[PDB]
């Protein structure tokens, strides 16, 4: 039964490299830098990087500030079809009711987002479009209100997460148990999805006690980050819409519109 | 073999995004139209009194032309919301520049409302109001000129398409084509399209051969249908072109204005 539990960590983190191109061990060799990505620190060097190397988040279709609110955007709908592919791969997840997979995924890929956002991050700036760009912190900061704590948020739940020192092959069980939530609004059949999570934080478990022997109760520790994740997905939540209450200056093609909903 | 392997893993992945996104499929369009059982039976709008009647029985201007053609608005503006969310299920869709995602909606959507308005339909009339009712072709050819034009050509293909005998899993890969079409006006990358299409079509050949063994060339069959679908777009443009001028009291919803706004 030991054995099965490390065959599930091995199957998700094979699945895991297939489904998302940028790694965290490859983004931490780009941030320290072991290897150039273009840094964007402000206003002409962001006009350069989109000259020059062509962020397809930026292209024209305004504001620096809106710009590049829709670009996070943009990238948001991009990694939500990398995680709903991993999500298949997860044993039980496509056996299950078909409405359940669309709820569980409808509801955690917010809280993959930002977990995975954090991979791209320490506490200078981000990895954007697969690692060939640098935003800084300060760079983000510096966007006028309200757009200038949007990304802040993110950077102190990245730092302190970050601190956990977890990799890949952590974070490809972790990323599963947050998939499987039992408790997400209008789900059919709860109890095939809580016997999947019970498997996967077994899974979890031994995977943290053999890659982190030294690292005291980081099971629990990393479990705890739910919280953290929770408040960050509710307090984004309510700054879009701040967003679409008092800015006039957000909207895009209808079509465009309908695609980033 | 490992080629066939991963064509027939897409075919399962858009067969169960189609399923997610369209609420009312083929297969459940049939069994309440082949009207079999006691508790899918559809209220049949055939007149001005069943049609009074069916704004009670049925859950949702004045004058019954009017009405009928804002309903199908409306619901065309649901089509276009269930196609896009469809649309990003689409191995490398959300991948490419986003004006091209934008672009391939645009001219795609109406191809494939009118190619799965088929499945609602058969040679007497068209489900409507997710199944719940059933509006009769006949009833819908008597209307008020120039909106008792609007349908007609619609079910001509429909008799014609639907004798293909397609299922949903056969048309999630030919609605995934149409809207990967690398031919649509204005788009900026057409290399990275064609390359999605081309695996979508080896897809479709891969499934109609295991699907409809015994039905020669179905794949060009099904092809050549998209010459069909391009010409029931034109003609609908037309059609609206007259009743922007005729009824000046009436609206066309924006989302649909901006679809055939500088089309073609």
């Amino acid at each position: 039964e030991s054995a099965d539990l490390r065959a599930l960590a091995k199957h998700l983190y094979d699945s895991y490299i297939k489904s998302f191109p940028l790694t965290k061990a490859k983004a931490r060799a780009i941030l320290t830098g072991k290897t150039s990505p273009f840094v964007i620190y402000d206003m002409n060097s962001l006009m350069m990087g989109e000259d020059k190397i062509k962020f397809k988040h930026i292209t024209p279709l305004k504001e620096v500030a809106i710009r590049i609110f829709q670009g996070c955007q943009f990238r948001s709908v991009e990694a939500v079809q990398e995680i709903t592919e991993y999500a298949k791969s997860i044993p039980g997840f496509v056996n299950l009711d078909l409405n359940d997979q669309v709820t569980l995924l409808k509801y955690g890929v917010h809280e993959i987002i930002y977990t995975m956002l954090a991979s791209l991050m320490n506490k200078d700036g981000v990895l954007i479009s697969e690692g060939q760009g640098f935003m800084t912190r300060e760079f983000l900061k510096s966007l006028r209100k309200p757009f200038g704590d949007f990304m802040e948020p993110k950077f102190e739940f990245a730092v302190k997460f970050n601190a956990l020192e977890l990799d890949d092959s952590d974070l490809a069980i972790f990323i599963a148990v947050i998939i499987l939530s039992g408790d997400r609004p209008g789900l059919l059949n709860v109890k095939p999805i809580e016997d999947i999570q019970d498997n996967l934080l077994q899974a979890l478990e031994l995977q943290l006690k053999l890659n982190h022997p030294e690292s005291s109760q980081l099971f629990a520790k990393l479990l705890q980050k739910m919280t953290d994740l929770r408040q960050i997905v509710t307090e984004h939540v309510q700054l879009l819409q701040v967003i679409k209450k008092t800015e006039t200056d957000m909207s895009l093609h209808p079509l465009l519109q309908e695609i980033y909903k």
